[PDB]
């Protein structure tokens, strides 16, 4: 196992945790803090609990050293937590970008929808190829996937939320370079 690639740094704008939206007080830099909690002791999370869109994507925008690099991807974990309102997703995508144009940080990177930023924009992504995934997810564990390997400035997985809850949820996710 090689070097995590996902882990926020201290004083380091990147990797920098994304998601299209967020519960406000769930924020996407939850998913990258090295904390990890399927409880309320603490609550560490992100979900889009009682958000409008039952559909949402959390991803990592890569960094080498403090700045934009891309990376060489072939796995994603996922811890997913539950509760009464939030849980594992019933569908996901994973995703990489493909986009021409580079990326730049979000203003606001639990709430990427809400500004104008090419993560919005679905011709600059892709699906992974080849995944090996679950056969059913599960919240209380870091599920792993793995795939292709891609050279990408971000990967992102985009959910839709089971309807029996209110949204999707995610305590930590993590990434890891080749050995
Ligand atoms: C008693 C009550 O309804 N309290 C709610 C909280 O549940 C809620 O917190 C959110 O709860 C969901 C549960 O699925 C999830 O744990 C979220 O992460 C969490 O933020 C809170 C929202 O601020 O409002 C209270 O009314
Ligand atoms: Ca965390």
């Amino acid at each position: 196992q090689g070097a995590n690639i996902s882990d926020q740094w201290t004083g380091s704008e990147l990797p920098l945790a994304f998601a299209s939206d967020s519960n406000p007080s769930d924020p996407v830099s939850n998913v990258n803090d090295k904390l990890i909690s399927y409880n309320n002791q603490p609550a560490n999370r992100w979900t889009n609990w009682n958000r409008s869109n039952p559909e949402a994507s959390v991803g990592v925008l890569f960094g080498d050293s403090g700045i934009l690099s891309k990376r060489s991807v072939d796995n994603l974990s996922v811890g997913f937590h539950e509760d009464h309102g939030v849980g594992a997703p019933k569908s996901y995508v994973i995703e990489y970008y493909v986009g021409k144009t580079v990326p730049t940080a979000p203003k606001n990177p639990s709430f990427v929808g809400n500004e104008d930023h090419v993560f919005n924009d679905s011709a600059n992504w892709k699906p992974v190829t080849n995944l090996k995934a679950p056969a059913q997810l599960k919240a209380g564990e870091m599920n792993h996937f793995s795939f292709d390997k891609v050279e990408t400035y971000a990967i992102r997985i985009r959910m839709v939320k089971a309807d029996n809850k209110r949204g999707t949820s995610i305590t930590e996710v993590q990434i890891f370079a080749k050995q």
